[PDB]
């Protein structure tokens, strides 16, 4: 059968052991997340202008009752419920947030005439629907200036649903950010981009169904919201260790954090109304220092002494701190002991994950070594949600030691579709194979189970009775998952082995990404197997931003260098970067461009038609759970 | 048995498709190792000051005949030879190095009234006896000038061996490094430093017997030189993108390349020699990108990227290129050749892997997919004696994604000892496991056998004749092994499973590190059993260098915040930095310090005492090729 099962014993008595181990009596984040509500509009749907539908809640209502459910984590199921707590609301006199309009929260700080807001959510549809909520509670103000936190998609996404370039080029709107934003924007997405987009689907659960047996959550929020990414470059730069601004007769502390939670982030200290803004450096989780849709592992190190750094300026007078994600703390003491036990979070992972480390034990290891102490353990803002301690500290080891455990025997291995034949053969065949994993199962041992029947479903990936099974017991771990990637991947898997893989770009990301990247990208595009034996070199002059690269394809490698040119490459192009954008999304073509004065060349005229014939593209839908098709 | 055995019919068949595929018709390396020759002396033994030898070529003298032996790679024994190529040569003219007598090479560039030393190998005793060699052939000469190339301890490890601190005091010596250099210097060796000097062993093969069926070399040089580790900072810097500097008349170009081979590194161009020292970014093999010992991974595309610089400034015009590892090369159409294809390579690694990345391919098949095109393939330099192509396409992909290979079948893995007993009993049993490895042994099928019967090891690590099969295996693995670090890591894997592991600190590398790191190394050294339920803060001051600390020890973890007091710290102590360093060298007692007024404390005096209580040490031996003893 291919539809999900009931929870086992075995994922009973595990939801039953999570009750018992954490503190369920301690329901202050349910007064936490209602505290100061003004509006939870009575049934959430956001449409995109092509029509899609950008963000719902309605398929979360199973959640509203509060029961119970033992196909989900009870810690995870009361995260889930505390992050439908959802609206508009206060947080202090003159801050507000829109919660639960799209995975991230959007603020607004009452400025003497007009809002300052910090983020934007994904997506115009959901940042312009949590403005409009916020102008029909509390009266229709202009935005004077737009803050983001820090250079994730989830925060700079909707920005254009808030306000337009016009106003910028007016400068009737500010956009501060970060240094480095516009770096960082773009930049981790983009050369593994199709990879983590992909190994997405599984950590997001894309495919899977909202319900008890789907998704239910995704930690820092209900999910992510759908639509057009857009993005407008910041008009001013949080610099050095930050700035004290005011703006709009408020004053604003920035305390940037290069290299947590995001490459370019800042914290946001708020004097007046005592108001401390963790960025996403502090969430109601542990967060990511590697994620599993596939990224750079983070620094906890240095994720943990800029907490302790806010926590010494800040923390020592906050009355209220509050985030980017999740809802706001308030009391001092409260703050106090927040930002301690998530620096200590942070650094217990890293120092323990090395101490474990430096004693012997391996990346392969570490996870099932490491405990957070009682001290940590026992706060619900500490809880593996979104992070979890198993992932985050075989990515200390990771960042520190690599991939490798230091075992020769798995120094030089076989693909898994390449040794998986020999594994099944060495196990007795297919049929006794499932018949011990089976016994196996029935025993509950699915953590066993996952890793010994995938050995089958990559040797044989059309045996339905394998990839059932296997499907059954990833299926149990992730009713099990206290992690919501961790459950959406286990139930995402579970659905592609029951029903196979499906076999039915944004104008700002683009137009944010370096010249260098770019080339970078498409050099990573490039086909081996085009490019083999030939050379070619390209002047390539952009005017508009006064960028000169020089291009070399030579021994299967495209090159780029900023700045240089060549008396002798065989052709030189002239074209704005902007009409280079647009050439690449396919809004105009190459013969136009020339006609419009817009495309110039000298040298040979074939050789840049020549390298873009040399790239390749990527399918999207990959196989994962299987070797490939 | 317990002994090396004979190459396998399979592995002699791997030697003759080496010699097959490999142009072992190019010799010309060994016209360019020889080149400039000055004197080798005949039987080079260096000693160090306490009595141990550190370093000798003696037991190299198996490779002299240059007979093929098919315990060892064609390719790697025709490497073996050429790092044999040792002695004073000249390189152009006032322009020498001393090759061989440790790891790296150092170079003497003749200045008008003395040397301008780069690098200064390993320990001091060879730089000295290299130094003493140029003096007896070359004439005495003061060293004026020592430039550090980059970071890394086989460059600046030597330097006392060169110059004195008064010297350096009086500005007689002046110490040029990339900046960056203190920081790099000892930062990567610290926090995981036990895990990464073990896993070394098997890098470098350390408890190998030099012969064929033992360590024959370590690819960028034989091997590394044994000794007391030295370090003296800089006095001046190298900073932005490079300078022009003329040291005792000669002109020197120096070409920043951070985070290439090392985080602080840098070209050196010689405009009157028409000379381009390549640092470590070109040497004549493939280099790591992840180093196996366990370290961050690092960065192709930056790497191919200022090897592209380097020939677009300098190889346009270079006579001789050389570099701080093997021979040079000269003649200005092969320098440019090689430029190209070292900057192709790593692009090609890099570019490559995520193209196959972007397309599914994972962390666990990238390195049986990626291979090298022809004209990058088929060059001496680009083979991967020290990185490999199989290693470093997996450490780019491990950049870009990680660990985790998507599947969640492998998300949260049973530790290898914890599902070892399963494996074995689906396979039938140890014996019957046995049974069927020994029969797949017979069929050459060796990177499969170390696999599965690694299982039976972690399940039975007395079983002694898995242990013995196993090591056989791998044995055919190091033999078979081009890359040095890989045949020494199969050879010390094969040497620990017949054997067993082994059952019987540097002032300046010490007094080089960051306070901040120093503490960060404490906190990792913390027994978090000893810590728990614990709480105490105290103020670090450093009057010598003029730094104050909080330390806060809380919630099982200990933070370190430079440049911070608190009013409510427990206790104030005040040290200086060099009377830290004697103390935790245990050079001198903390009661002798306090005798001496040396290290102060005001409120409770026993806080620290207390902290250093908490911090426990870590076991070198630990077991790698079975689970802890
Ligand atoms: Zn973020
Ligand atoms: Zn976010
Ligand atoms: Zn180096
Ligand atoms: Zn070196």
């Amino acid at each position: 059968t291919t539809a999900p099962k009931p929870p086992s014993a075995f994922t009973v008595e595990a939801q039953r052991r999570v009750e018992a181990e954490l503190p369920f009596a301690d329901r202050a984040d349910f007064e936490r997340a209602d505290r100061g509500l003004i509006r939870r509009p009575e049934r959430l749907l956001i449409r995109n202008p092509d029509g899609s539908v950008a963000w719902q809640l309605g398929g979360y209502d199973f959640l509203l009752d509060g029961k119970p459910r033992d196909s989900i984590n009870p810690s995870l199921q009361r995260q889930a419920l505390l992050n439908l707590k959802y609206g508009l609301f206060e947080v202090a006199e003159g801050i507000y947030q829109v919660r639960g309009f799209d995975l991230a929260n959007i603020t607004f700080i009452r400025g003497d005439s007009g809002w300052i807001v910090v983020d934007t959510l994904t997506t115009p549809a959901t940042a312009r629907a949590a403005y409009e909520l916020v102008s029909r509670e509390l009266g229709e103000r202009p935005i004077r200036t737009v803050i983001y936190s820090h250079a994730h998609a989830d925060h700079f996404g909707g920005v254009r649903g808030l306000v337009e370039p016009q106003q910028v080029a007016s400068g009737a709107v500010q956009i501060i950010a970060p240094a480095g934003f516009m770096e960082a924007a773009i930049k981790e997405n983009v050369l593994a981009g199709n990879a983590m987009m992909r190994r997405a689907t599984y950590q997001y659960g894309t495919q899977l169904p909202k319900g008890p047996q789907g998704q239910v959550d995704m930690a820092i929020g209900k999910g992510l919201a759908r639509g057009p990414l857009s993005l407008l470059a910041p008009t001013r730069l949080i610099e050095g260790e930050g700035e004290d601004l005011v703006l709009d007769g408020v004053p604003f502390t920035f305390q940037n954090t290069p290299g947590t939670e995001s490459p370019a982030e800042m914290n946001i200290w708020l004097p007046r109304q005592k108001a401390l803004l963790m960025a996403e450096n502090v969430v109601g989780t542990l967060h990511n220092l590697y994620t599993l849709r596939g990224a750079e592992v983070r620094d906890a190190l240095g994720w943990s002494k800029y907490i302790n750094q806010a926590l010494h300026r800040f923390g020592r007078q906050a009355e209220v701190m509050f985030a980017v994600h999740n809802w706001p703390r308030w009391g001092n003491a409260e703050i106090v002991e927040v930002l301690e036990k998530q620096r200590d979070l942070y650094g217990y992972l890293h120092d323990q994950t090395l101490h474990l480390a430096n004693q012997g034990v391996t990346i392969g290891q570490v996870h099932n070594r490491l405990r957070l102490p009682p001290s940590l353990d026992q706060e619900w803002y500490d809880r593996g949600y979104h992070g979890s301690v198993s992932h985050n500290a075989r990515a200390v080891l990771n960042r520190y030691l690599g991939y490798y455990d230091g075992n020769p025997a798995t120094l030089d291995p076989l693909s898994p579709e390449d040794s998986a034949g020999r594994y099944v053969e060495y196990m007795g065949g297919a049929e006794r194979l499932l018949e011990q994993a089976r016994a196996s199962y029935a025993r509950g041992e699915y953590r066993w189970v996952v890793e010994v029947v995938n050995r089958l479903v990559f040797a044989e990936p059309d045996n339905r009775a394998a990839r059932e099974l296997q499907a059954d017991a990833l299926e149990q771990l992730g009713y099990q998952a206290e992690n919501a990637g961790w459950r959406n991947s286990y139930l995402s898997a579970a659905y592609e082995l029951r029903h196979g893989v499906p076999r039915d770009g944004s104008a700002d990301a683009l137009a944010a990404m370096d010249t260098g990247l770019l080339f970078d990208y498409l050099g990573v595009r490039l086909d081996a197997g085009a490019a083999e034996g030939k050379a070619l070199s390209i002047n390539l002059r952009l005017p508009d931003i006064g960028e000169n690269y020089l291009l070399e394809l030579k021994n299967s490698h495209l090159n780029n260098l900023r700045g240089v040119q060549s008396e002798d490459a065989g052709q030189t192009v002239s074209i704005d970067r902007a009409d280079l954008n647009r050439l690449l999304l396919k809004e105009v073509s190459a013969v136009r461009l020339v006609f419009e004065g817009k495309l110039k060349s000298s040298g040979n005229p074939l050789l840049l038609g020549q390298l873009f014939g040399m790239l390749g593209d990527f399918d999207f839908w990959f196989d994962i759970v299987t070797p490939a098709a």
